[PDB]
């Protein structure tokens, strides 16, 4: 049954737990609607401090946004829009107001990362660089 039955890859990310999870499914649905308002709702329902909510958040911008970007189908890359309404909530929240936590997840809705544009290196690569950013 299995080559009949048969797109879904893994989120290792969850490892973090259902708070990533609820922030993450809050992240994605907004951005499918382009309307950056049930992100709030989910910050505010989380109880991590605030160094793990905008690590969090970073994630969840890279597992959406910058994967989706990776896909050869461009009808799969995020519109302008749904760029344009997710950055205006970056700059508005409080918890990404570090300019290199902006910035860098700025990069990760418009692409402009570098260097990362294999999965699994760029996966751990990510976490690394949410882990030394807001790690205080």
């Amino acid at each position: 049954d299995v080559v009949k039955q048969q797109p879904g890859q893994m989120d290792r990310y969850l490892v973090y737990g259902d708070e990533y999870k609820a922030l993450r499914d809050a992240v994605a649905k907004a951005v499918l609607e382009c309307k950056p308002l049930g992100i709030k709702t989910a910050l505010k329902a989380c109880k991590t401090p605030q160094s793990q909510q905008s690590a969090y958040f970073l994630l969840t911008l890279f597992r959406e946004v910058a994967i989706l970007y990776r896909s050869h189908n461009a009808s799969l890359h995020p519109t302008p829009e749904q760029c344009e309404a997710v950055s205006k909530f970056i700059g508005e929240c409080k918890i990404l107001s570090p300019p290199d936590i902006s910035r860098f997840a700025t990069s990760l809705v418009d692409n402009s990362v570098p260097l990362l544009r294999d999965g699994t290196v760029t996966e751990m690569a990510i976490h690394a660089a949410a882990v030394l950013l807001c790690g205080q």
